[PDB]
């Protein structure tokens, strides 16, 4: 169709108004004096929160480029979130201050491409900072703190997660389920988690979690590319009686029949999710087998001269729970069989002996690891129904934050970490004087969430700031109690993880924006 | 969609203007010479009504942003009057009241965050001080005489109420129905009712009441969530057949399942309505059993292994009436036999000695409470139908307010408790001059209503406000007779949980209010 | 009358965009592929010039704001002329590079002060720079080469000129006038100059030297401040009568006195101009005498009782010439008898005798030259009238050229010493980046003149800039045989001072301009 | 890998020149006195010799620098020499890995030209009236 083309200058305002609305929206719920916001609804009662991630989702503007302005920094941003299960509002907040600051250093006539690598070189070097600022989380006395803090000072999560890591270890795969009736249960099953998330977003019934939770259903192993529903219809009827849902994992679900699966479960006729199968080529087939063990199903591939409109219930494979991530499929206790299981644990045991490589070790190992390794479950007990909910939600919350604590560390919270490792970078400089500029435009912005949060607490930014750049380490004052010390013994600390995240996507999207001279889109007519 | 965005002092005109066209609409209704409003038909004569929920549910505004204003109090404050029978309207202007003084506030430059938590503050010693002032009813001669003033001076009400909270106790469930005629009759029944409202307004067949009413239906116990309405046929078409409605109390109902349910009853296909099984986890499956043996049907659980395909009539509970709200089950007269019942009351109390814990004794005493307990059931008669109606309604009310009364006693009436109360947190401050604010803000608007009352009667709010202010206890203005003295000897009373949950409801939007900084709605197409 | 206020950025745009204006009116002209500029009469034929310090008269700008910005850098540049008889047109162009970048980097978010420091600091160092890069003017050899350039390559000008600074020596007195016909003549006549202009620009009845220029005029010395005309009538009406011009030396001529003779010399009622008495104090009132002894006249002082109602054409000086410029009066062969001016030189001598103080005797010294030292006047012959009018314009410039020669040298011209001058200054730096910034805001706009002559001659401007870089001391390019070389030997010459002198002037306005925060001026009415 | 193999394929069709769009330019140095029968076609002959200026300075306006300059630079040099478009270093283009297949940057050129001769020969243009 007819398209509208703006370049330079003119471009780079719309992208960056768009910004502004995006920022400004989210932003004013930054830090601990978060103000709310608002979100309509079609009919009913509007929303209330202070969730920055609910407001971003709702942002779409009118003028095209101003949303596409919106919609980039919008999409990186959550990466963040999706990484470390926190940071996209600071990622936000960030982005934008890397934005205004360079396009009006490229208004000035500095070099874009310049700028861009001096604001990159200042971003690694602040991750390093970082690394080095970090204090790390090992022993399961700090992971039921972190726990406890993410929860909201709730002894009880942080137990209950140091126990359940205790239980498969760090690298270990959790799931939070509701209690059965107070008093929280732990239980180790058989159950496994592959790096694949939903075909799409529509599969999604947990708009919450944004995630998709299907309970004791069936699973379709197919090996191969599945285009038409035409080859569905026999095991999707099969699944439509005994009224189960289904999850469908196989090579690729593409076209008339994603389309089609989509339609069909968001009209209540029957729930199915479909994911890729994990990895690529030989590895991938031979995982599908190791899915297929684990649920208790039978691989159906072409490749043997099997096909799906020959498939009835006995080929599925079955569990008591799946959970679907944007990347990731986590299946909760399999119906296969322990002889089965071991066997096939077995069996991946040979392969590794007979190996020839280290590649190949690693890999055969990381299988049995998912394997032998299983799905810790934690279902959080609580009085009530709605205090069972409640618990419940924060348990997923302290898990994530306490995940991403022991992979990477805890800096100081509040936005003070990224403040410390800027004001250390201050004899950082690149090739040139644009370059150079480039990294102070970084170094300032990585001020931009204190202030916010500063500004949100009704206080002056600057005099907040300075305090903050005057003293070092994850060493500063308790906003609450007014009193000096530790920012992490004094529980205001920020999984590193996060705060890198952000940090990182933030400088990755400004960097683009201030590299771009033109813009495409369709005629607002 | 393309939203509209609006921030700070924007957003927060346009709530106010909201919330101000909605609390002026309802406001000029408050006390004895409240005024009518006229709220059109589209077919045939408006109505002209001085019940402030009648009005408040008809208020919607063009503007998306006034209009999210006056959603957000109209929600929060119909809480109140769910809760307690009464206080919606008061509730509203209270809301006005603190929004008003707040924003004010919040446009000099002081603190949001302070100003709420100031206004939190002093409602908190508010409703401390209410529970002081509070005189309590618990003697069936003091239970009478509040029927009977909420009744409108009708002592028959009173010594009808009075008598049926004798039957089943002061926490027992009591139930109205039209009279088989003149001379009221009153009998306790096999029954029983659980906190689980309506699955979908669709099912509402009562809309006054704004209630589900099933009288002589089929009970089915389903031990898990049903989400199509496959499963339900061979049930469904055994219920069309014997033309009897139909209750379906499961886990849960979902989208394809709950959506033809409430096509084909809307339809007149059929008369059905679903709730959630009560409570949750191990508890929800014995409730279910609880509500079987009451009702003489059969728990379907899956587990077991039985199916809804081969559930049959004979499975099916059964009731002279079941009746339904927002957040209220309640089950009268169920075919239960009265052996089958005493039984499982029998169990339970011995599962009541094994208890290992006072939780679950407490727990199991509510089942054992509900089962045994019953239902009575008042049928007012009145000669004529007309009168029988009105009175009926007069007998509802007046139980809801007998039942507030029984639970935190009475106050003041007339808004003088709130203004009381205020008088007495004079020297009430905060952690800083803005929270001292916040704190003049909710004293102040504590005596909206009274000015209002005092306002639509045509007297000088500020001259009545004072003189009470000047008095002790609950000494106040009689608005109807103009007269000063002890109000609740005068009759002019209200349930301190009126009073108590009107302010803390209206407190608690108006602090969302003065804390929101964003608002996001759809463009005006 | 009311006001129009504009601050900040607002009011800076204005202003730039005035001086824009004016800069490219008058940068077309510059170089010797300048291009012609037509000016348009009061109604007659127009005006087609090439001389950017006519076109610069010309501007004056609807918009009030627009307008101020013009007028502060032609009143700035103008002065560059003054001093030097050339450079203003260099000085305007100078002074638009640099207020551009200047406010580039304002809007950026540099201090205003900071880039004027630095922009100063550049300036200070190129002025020495260009010091180093000056070559002298000592031998007459030189003076009458120097000459011959600014004269279109006319030996006989140079040769002229340098007899001419041979008779009065080179800090002697220099006037030029019409010749009897054809062959010059050099006569050294009584004469002075002091450094006082005309009072008022209304006198200038010469537009093309902007210059007062008198024939036979009287000359009235009057010791005191005239501010009445009613004083003067009796010595205008002599001076009316007699019927020849009059030149007015007094302390000062203010109000009604000074309005009166500019509108009546602006109407032919008698050609009259006044200065201010040279000095100050003292030895204003000896110098007065000075001028009285020269021209034959008397001083009229109110000390001494006198009056200038009992003036007399007799009291009045004489002199066959007088010229005034903005800041110069120059007297041309004064009446007085030698044995009088003679015997005033002996008095003066014998003071410095007596003098008891450098100062004093310096000051004394100063008055003998100029007595004792008198005028050198050359007459300009032709055959022809044509001819000599023109050569006689030719001879004024290059005169005014030698003199500024002489006094600090000469350097490449066709704007090359500017940036070899400013390739000599890349490591100047400032006591911070914002001082940088302006540093090399200040370096790139010394490129500004050659690129704007390079782009007269349809060249690309960064070739032939980058190029004139790589060279050393006075090589760069030239236009008339279209070579790079060296530029003083191949004749294309400036002096320093009027180079030295475009650039202060430039740098002085502009650091002026881009620290205005405010401007106030009349509404459009 | 899909990329390098297009890329020599066609290397290996018809071989490299200096990338950069250098070798337009050199192209083009190389022909300061071709003539054709009359001044227009001539002016057509300039046209293109300085059209094939364009990818270079676009390059190098892109990079920040000044067109003009680096044109001139390039000018100056012979085959298939000169301007080091990262390390500033001076010799073999080809060498230092700055190439273009002589294939991609001909048809470029071809193309190009028939394009725009196609368009300056044009007089009327025919399309549909705005629904």
């Amino acid at each position: 169709a007819a398209k509208d083309v703006k370049f330079g200058n003119d471009a780079r305002v719309k992208m960056l108004r768009g910004v502004n609305v995006l920022a400004d929206a989210v932003k004013v719920t930054l830090g601990p004096k978060g103000r709310n916001v608002v979100l309509d609804k079609s009919f009913g009662a509007p929303t209330i929160t202070k969730d920055g991630v609910s407001v971003a989702r709702e942002i779409e503007l009118e003028d095209k480029f101003e949303n596409m302005g919106a919609q980039m920094v919008k999409e990186v941003a959550s990466k963040a979130n999706d990484a470390a299960g926190d940071g996209t509002t600071t990622a936000t907040v960030l982005a934008q201050a890397i934005i205004t600051e360079g396009l009006k250093a490229v208004a000035a006539g500095m070099n874009p491409m310049d700028l861009k690598r001096g604001i990159d070189k200042a971003v690694t070097a602040a991750v390093e900072e970082l690394k080095a600022l970090s204090v790390p989380c090992s022993d399961s006395k700090a992971i039921a703190q972190v726990g406890t803090i993410s929860a909201n000072s709730d002894e009880t999560v942080g137990k209950l997660i140091a126990e359940a890591m205790d239980k498969v270890g760090k690298e270990g795969v959790i799931t939070v389920e509701d209690g059965t009736g107070l008093q929280d249960e732990l239980d180790v099953v058989e159950g496994m988690q592959f790096d694949r998330g939903y075909l799409s977003p529509y599969f999604i019934n947990k708009p919450e979690t944004g995630a998709v939770e299907l309970e004791s259903p069936f699973i379709l192993l197919a090996d191969k590319k599945i285009s038409n529903i035409r080859e569905m219809l026999p095991v999707l009827e099969a699944v439509a009686k005994a009224g189960k849902p289904l999850l469908i994992i196989a090579e690729d679900v593409e076209g008339e029949a994603l389309a089609t699966l989509v339609v069909n479960t968001m009209r209540g006729i029957v729930k199915v999710a479909a994911v890729k199968a994990p990895g690529f080529g030989d590895r991938r087939k031979a995982m599908l087998q190791d899915i297929a063990t684990l649920t208790g199903g039978t691989v159906i591939s072409e490749e043997i001269g099997m096909e799906l409109e020959k498939a009835t219930l006995e080929d599925l494979g079955q569990a008591k729970r799946v959970v679907i991530n944007k990347d990731t499929t986590t299946i909760i206790d399999g119906v296969g069989e322990e002889a089965a299981i071991q066997g096939r644990v077995a069996q991946i045991r040979q392969q590794i002996e007979e190996a020839t490589s280290d590649y190949d070790r690693e890999k055969l190992q990381e299988r049995v690891a998912k394997l032998a390794g299983g799905v810790a479950v934690i279902k959080v007990g609580a009085a009530t129904e709605v205090e069972m909910k409640e618990k419940k939600a924060r348990v997923e919350d302290a898990l994530h934050a306490t995940r991403a604590a022991v992979e990477e560390g805890v800096v100081a919270g509040g936005g003070v970490a990224l403040i410390r490792v800027a004001s250390k970078l201050a004899d950082l400089r690149g090739q040139n004087e644009d370059q150079n500029v480039g990294i102070k435009v970084a170094l300032r912005a990585m001020e931009a969430p204190l202030r916010q949060i500063v500004l949100n607490c009704g206080e002056e930014p600057s005099v907040v700031a300075n305090t903050v750049k005057g003293g070092d380490g994850n060493y500063g004052y308790n906003a609450a109690t007014e009193e000096y010390g530790n920012m992490i013994d004094m529980g205001i600390l920020d999984p590193t993880k996060v705060t890198r995240s952000a940090l990182q996507y933030a400088a990755s999207v400004a960097g683009l924006m201030i590299t771009t001279e033109c813009m495409v889109t369709d005629l607002p007519k």
